[PDB]
């Protein structure tokens, strides 16, 4: 019957998910096995997460704004003790997912691509992928003018060591010789000059600049993404609601 979930916490698993003695939203929490906790829109933490949202929203992602709705802090079991604290170049940075992945995602945590790949392959190849700009990952949100609700998801990312790349390569893993990423380059990124820390993590503020990279081959990223090919190598910390205002 009565729920025992804040009620920021029921909207969102209303939205990601769908007689007992508890409630069918508790059900679906419980099972989750995931801790999502609301924060204070006057908290710093809500603050400078906003602002990384803001600021690292691209310009030529002009065909939309992003609104924060709801700041939530995820701690998924096991993955504190799992994670790489020991791996330099620690960064929080963005992940974004259809809405039907959500409940995968907070239940065993972000999976390496499936192993059974499109015949071309991944771009660079099978791991979790991040972007530092907020807009980058929301476009995977696949959200609409009618479904203009999505989710982004803030995570320690370990990058260690990057192997940085120009161009997509499907053998991206097999390129690192010893090194912990892969980073693919983009034409324009965060600079460190506006970067911050957050508990322990770089946060890459915006606003971007132009890096001067360009590909002598042929056409070259837009914005950096960053990828790492094994799960401790992440650990997700936060969950934004996210309203997407569509332009004319
Ligand atoms: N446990 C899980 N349950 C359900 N879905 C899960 C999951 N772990 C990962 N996923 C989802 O699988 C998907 C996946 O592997 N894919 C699809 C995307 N593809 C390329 C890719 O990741 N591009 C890419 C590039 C740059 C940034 C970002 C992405 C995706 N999100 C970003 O912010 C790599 C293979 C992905 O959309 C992820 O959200």
């Amino acid at each position: 019957p009565e729920s025992q979930l804040d009620l920021r916490v029921q909207e969102l698993i209303k939205l990601i998910c769908n007689q007992s003695p508890e409630h069918p939203l508790d059900q679906h929490y419980r099972n989750l096995h995931c801790a999502l906790r609301p924060l204070d829109h006057e908290s710093y933490e809500f603050k400078v997460i906003s602002q990384y949202l803001q600021s690292t929203h691209a310009p030529t992602h002009s065909d939309y704004t992003m609104t924060l709705l709801d700041l939530f802090e995820v701690e998924k079991d096991g993955e504190k003790e799992a994670f790489r604290e020991d791996l330099h170049n620690r960064m929080l940075l963005w992940h974004g997912s259809r809405m039907s992945n959500w409940v995968g995602i907070l239940s065993h945590g972000l999976r390496i691509a499936p192993p059974e790949a499109p015949i071309t392959g991944y771009m660079f190849g099978k791991g979790i992928y991040f972007a530092d700009m907020s807009s980058k990952s929301a476009n995977y949100c696949f959200a609409s003018r009618l479904k203009n609700t999505g989710l982004l998801l803030l995570s320690e990312v370990a990058l260690g060591q990057c192997n940085e790349l120009l161009e997509a390569n499907p053998k991206a893993e097999g390129l690192l010789q010893g090194k912990h990423s892969t980073k693919g380059l983009g034409k324009m990124a965060p600079s460190s000059a506006h970067f911050v820390t957050l508990n322990g993590s770089t946060v890459p503020l915006g606003p971007a600049s132009d890096t001067g990279i360009l590909n002598p081959d042929g056409y070259t990223l837009n914005y950096n993404e960053y990828i790492v090919y094994n799960p401790n190598q992440v650990r997700m910390r936060y969950l934004l609601k996210v309203q997407f205002n569509f332009l004319q």
